[PDB]
């Protein structure tokens, strides 16, 4: 369903570009952004992201997720708490500008924290001789390039449910590179040949559309 | 050879941390930055990154690479221009705050442009259900993860010279999962089994240190 974004910045703008076709509500105090927000395809809700009543009129309750990106560390936390007073289920992803705050966001109830500068800093250190690593990260994330990164859940009653990674041989079968498996908020990279896929497991891979579609079929569940 | 970082920020700080144990010169206008920098193990140079004299003062000429991240893209660009007047060959990596300025930074002379907000925004859109992709990206770029991404060049006369991907059997042989090959200006992700390696090629892989070492010895 719908996604709510609290605040506005270059990150959320790029995020909207990726969420077009999806119903998105942007709640922010700076009306100067209404134009850009509306152009970007999102519904603009003028209001205070740290206020429960405004979060509510922004349709936070029942949202699929709420992305929080406010300049103030304090406001981000107050926003998180406000969201939590409305809906305890909704996934909350918060942007952090300082490493020192990542845990306070966690404490407040954020399910995930994205730190643009940690990522930027590491790409800088990895780009001293060439930019292949930076290129990788950018390519696999560029919505529609030769090969892209995707995640596919292993549905209940999946064809591979109970099968081993070795027995699966997903790469030779589909052509998709398996970079990891997500299970219970934990990512297992390059799992042992004896790792057995289970429903709910999330497969992270890199491949072409055809290869991806092939993976979807290979992971489909045996049900009418 | 040393590395110069122009500007001070959370990004350059994380970079500085990842470069622990290497000679680094940080050039910035605020003396306050001094202490915070000297600690992290970097040498501080009090000066203006947009001023050529101060850039020279920071030892840019001859540097292994120059990382640029100033207040605005305008200043960043001014810095790059400054660096190019000194060393037209030194590698320049610059952070861009806006997608619109990327081209300008490149034109000014930046060899590479990092747009943290474009990456972050993309991760945001991919974390609506879970954060595995975001988790993947931040872990692999960490030089301290158990399984991290690494670059390994094919040395001259390598035994992998002219050998196809298939015949190299690198994953089974070392345990390192190969994600791509860096050759020239292009990056080939998941090269076809019929891809022949060459000296100079850069192999991008992911694995534990042990797996990494096996790949290094195997490529000799």
């Amino acid at each position: 369903r719908h996604v709510v974004i609290c605040g506005w910045s270059e990150s959320t703008l790029e995020c909207l570009r990726e969420l077009r076709g999806s119903e998105v509500f942007v709640l922010a105090e700076d009306e100067n952004v209404r134009k850009k927000v509306l152009r970007s395809g999102a519904n603009f809700v003028h209001g205070d992201p740290t206020r429960v009543s405004d979060l509510e009129k922004a349709n936070v309750r029942g949202a699929r997720a709420v992305i929080v990106d406010l300049e103030s560390d304090s406001e981000t936390i107050h926003c998180i708490l406000g969201i939590r007073k409305i809906d305890e289920s909704v996934r909350i992803i918060a942007e952090a500008e300082r490493y020192e705050n990542i845990e306070q966001l966690r404490m407040a109830g954020a399910d995930q924290v994205i730190s643009p500068f940690v990522i930027s800093g590491r790409l800088m250190s990895r780009s001293i001789d060439d930019g292949y690593e930076a290129m990788f990260v950018q390519d696999v994330l560029a919505e529609e390039s030769t090969r892209r990164m995707v995640e596919v859940p292993i549905p209940e009653g999946s064809k591979l449910e109970g099968v081993s990674v070795l027995d699966a041989d997903i790469h030779d079968v589909t052509g998709v590179i398996i970079i990891g498996v997500g299970r219970g908020d934990e990512l297992i990279i390059d799992p042992p040949r004896d790792y057995s896929f289970r429903a709910g497991d999330i497969i992270l891979g890199i491949g072409k559309p055809e290869e991806i579609e092939r993976l979807k079929n290979y992971i489909s569940a045996l049900v009418p």
